[PDB]
């Protein structure tokens, strides 16, 4: 029968492309969302039109809190509930915004940026492993972590922690046959609130084609890592950045 | 005027070694502690008998919470209260224990391991910089972050986030003339509860001398980074590991 | 028209598996070899029986010398002579043997280890680019490059230069639409001369499955990197090591 | 008696500052050079004026060839002949020029860039070790993962040097020989480069919008050879003003 995958923040943009490609590959999917209910259900409707009862949605805030472990457990449980199995976890949901060192309170920013990018991946990783073939986890990382955007220290700390989790969980879960890997975009789908001139500044920086990655190109790397063609691969983070991280200042 | 330094978790072990060496170099010191009140007071007494009014203690829990920003702000405030300046911050205090993926609640484990190793350094860094010559911050990292101990994922995530901080904060605070660097021990002071046979198993693995780093050897690298001999150094992490991280399985 | 690929050191082992999978994928192939003449011709025979006129052999020594540039030129030329095009270069051929610091002269050891692992890849890369779809190069690197085997300094130097080449050529050849990537094995096909107790000692070290990578599992990663599913990927090295590089001493 | 150090390419620029600082720390020095005889001799005279019989020059081409192993052995031998001991080796000499992928022949560019940056350090390390606070410091490059366009052989040479630093650290540790690296970002700029282009680069550096002095590079070499770094091996210290942290 068909394997099942959980994709966090799967309603729009990159998580959406990932869930679509996984479904096209033959997976049943849990579309996790926080604020984007309409979009999440729209995607489920589309996927279920293709193959009946192969997509469900699951709401959760992934901000760090007292209830986050229970929320993460429920995300995994919804996959087992809907499909009787959970073969793939994709940690894609992510808050992204500046937190200058020199109005959300700083402790809220910690909760959101560190929660979404690191603690929730950790808790979902725990629950995914506890509840257990070709099982794997794919973490959406960031190819630019060592050359970070100015004033994004919390966001960067979140993504660095996710690298640590990817590595630690690969080592620890290997005995269980659970592989744990990452995909590290450089520039992909650009901010909605970014202006067109600024977009082109960034595009011009990419050696391979002077363009951002499509969400589908990011999804392609996820598809590889979950597949039978990556069965010896664990603890690896694959850059999908058109060479951007190689470009000096 | 003598410069002043804050060392977190400075009552014993490596934090103490760093405070002492800074003091011997001519720094006035804030000895931060959490539980080790007797040892912190004792160390301060010792340093003050060497030079009068050159050391004060400062108690704070560095577990993550909504009050952690205020606590970190107060730690920096206490350096200015005592000495009228704050030249150096050393982020040494650190929780370290296993958190298996498959007692304390996971919420507490997250708060302690991520708070001490990452969030408190980030908040102390904000406060140190907000309050502002040879200014710098040294973060105590871990040379083994890419070959972590089994079942230490939250601890590892915390140390990886600290690397991210070191880099982000080096970039962002360079315009202010604040350098931000790391020292990464491999095996130094062994756990107090560890049996001699287990200690020797680890000692035997170290290429350079088959022994752990002394606390002073760790302090030596910290003292270099804060000195005028490191005035162009920022965003660097110096391994003090005797070659351990180079040794394959 | 079918695309064409050069695989160096393709007569046996991992190189052979790569040549076989490329061919199965629809590529015409140049089977480069040095001494394994019989095995190279035998492979070409096998592949040509499957689809006629889709495989040729090409002999060359890839040791560093003044004629190495011309030899590398001729390898690329042989691909054009046979197939009219050259879409993919796989830098697989590699000398591997200890060279302690404390019958071959050191001059020969340098020429062999640095020539095969670094200079030949570099010269092949020049020639490939100069003769110029989905064009790409895949370099066979080494996951253990930062945790090297004792007394393998020249080999390790070679593999390190190979990473540098992958990055530098990714950046420079991007404007030409040539992607440059790496696949980094941990332990795969074991040395011929190695005895069985020693083989099993190394197998025990691999977290994922306690065994070495098949040559086909290595080839699988090469296949991905050259595919249309990796079209935004350049300057990336994918570890295929079962988590081995994550294991501390 | 005083310890002794060999510094390669020590006649000028960064290697010169390294030799001067080592000398000021109390080392006797072998000032190796290739083409800069007048500058090397001028340095030796300055140092010997300071302390009699504490500096000698040693000429050698560090390009890769059949004779390079013998030349490197002779450089180490020179330190023993002058001073009776060799405590420190600094691998500083380096060829640096573009080699685009698309009058020197490429085999000569390989020989010069790979020989000076990698093979010569390896042979020198062998010779240094066969003869034995002992340490080796290799001059690396902080920008090796964000390389300059069309510098592939140079970049290959420096990556090879990181491999050597790690491999030799591991292998010579049982002998009490530590092996480390100093990785400048931008330090002393080419003499020929117009100020307009120098300042373009200077402005990229987060920490003070300037290049490293040769003396600041030397300071990190001085730390690594000192008693203060006695547990440090296989480490490479960036001295780059934050440059490698700056995205495109
Ligand atoms: N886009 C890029 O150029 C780029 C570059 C580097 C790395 N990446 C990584 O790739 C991944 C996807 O990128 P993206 O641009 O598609 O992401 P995105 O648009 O910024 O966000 C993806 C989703 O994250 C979910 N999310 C945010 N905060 C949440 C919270 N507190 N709780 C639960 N869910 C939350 C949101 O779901 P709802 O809409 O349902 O609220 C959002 O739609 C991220 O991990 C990102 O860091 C992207
Ligand atoms: N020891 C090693 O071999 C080694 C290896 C790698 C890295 N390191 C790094 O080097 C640094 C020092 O090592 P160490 O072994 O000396 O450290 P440690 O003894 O394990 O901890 C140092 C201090 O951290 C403080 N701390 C713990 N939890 C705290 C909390 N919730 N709030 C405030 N303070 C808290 C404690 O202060 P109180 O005693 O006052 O409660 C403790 O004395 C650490 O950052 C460590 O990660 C050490
Ligand atoms: N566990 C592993 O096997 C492992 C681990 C890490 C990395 N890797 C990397 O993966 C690749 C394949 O591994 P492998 O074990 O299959 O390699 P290998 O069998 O040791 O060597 C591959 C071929 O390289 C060719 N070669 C050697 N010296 C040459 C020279 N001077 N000139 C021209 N060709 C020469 C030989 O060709 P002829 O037989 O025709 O003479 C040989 O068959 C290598 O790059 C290796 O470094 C392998
Ligand atoms: N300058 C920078 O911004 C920078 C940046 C990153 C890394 N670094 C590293 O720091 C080190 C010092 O840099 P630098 O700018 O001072 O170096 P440099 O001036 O470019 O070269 C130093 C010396 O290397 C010697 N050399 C060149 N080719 C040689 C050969 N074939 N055989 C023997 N010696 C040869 C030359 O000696 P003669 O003059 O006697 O012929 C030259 O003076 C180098 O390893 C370099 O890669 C420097
Ligand atoms: C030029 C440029 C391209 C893409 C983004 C960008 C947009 C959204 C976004 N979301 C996120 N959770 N994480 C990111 N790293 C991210 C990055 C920003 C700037
Ligand atoms: C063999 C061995 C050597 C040293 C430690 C060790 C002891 C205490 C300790 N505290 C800490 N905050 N962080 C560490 N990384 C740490 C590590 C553990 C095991
Ligand atoms: C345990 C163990 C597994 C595999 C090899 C091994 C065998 C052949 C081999 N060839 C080569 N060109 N490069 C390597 N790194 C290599 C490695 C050595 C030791
Ligand atoms: C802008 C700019 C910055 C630094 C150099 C520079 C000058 C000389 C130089 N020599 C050398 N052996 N290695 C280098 N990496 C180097 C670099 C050149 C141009």
């Amino acid at each position: 029968e068909a394997p099942a995958a959980v994709v966090t923040g799967a309603a729009k943009r990159i998580g959406r492309a990932i869930a679509v490609k996984l479904h096209q590959t033959g997976y049943r999917v849990v579309i996790h969302y926080h604020n984007s209910a309409e979009a999440a259900v729209s995607l489920a409707d589309e996927l279920n039109k293709e193959r009946s009862n192969t997509a469900v949605v699951c709401q959760a805030d992934l901000t760090n809190s007292n209830v986050l472990p229970a929320s993460c457990e429920e995300i995994i449980n919804s996959c087992f509930r809907a499909f009787g199995r959970c073969d793939v976890l994709v940690n894609n949901a992510s808050a992204f915004y500046p937190t200058p060192l020199v109005g959300k309170t700083v402790e809220t920013q910690v909760a959101e940026l560190i929660g979404t990018n690191a603690i929730a991946p950790f808790l979902l990783t725990m629950s995914f492993a506890q509840r257990q073939s070709n099982l794997s986890i794919v973490n959406l990382c960031d190819a630019m972590v060592d050359q970070p955007c100015m004033a994004f220290s919390l966001y960067n700390m979140g993504k660095h922690a996710l690298v640590g989790l990817t590595q630690s969980a690969a080592l620890e879960l290997a005995p269980y046959g659970i592989r744990v890997n990452g995909v590290a975009p450089g520039v992909s789908l650009l901010p909605v609130a970014m202006g067109e001139e600024e977009k082109d500044k960034w595009r011009r920086k990419v050696p391979l084609g002077r363009r951002e990655a499509s969400a589908e190109q990011i999804a392609d790397a996820v598809i590889f890592l979950v597949s039978g063609s990556a069965q010896y691969i664990t603890g690896s983070i694959i850059k999908v950045d058109g060479g951007l991280s190689l470009v000096h200042a």
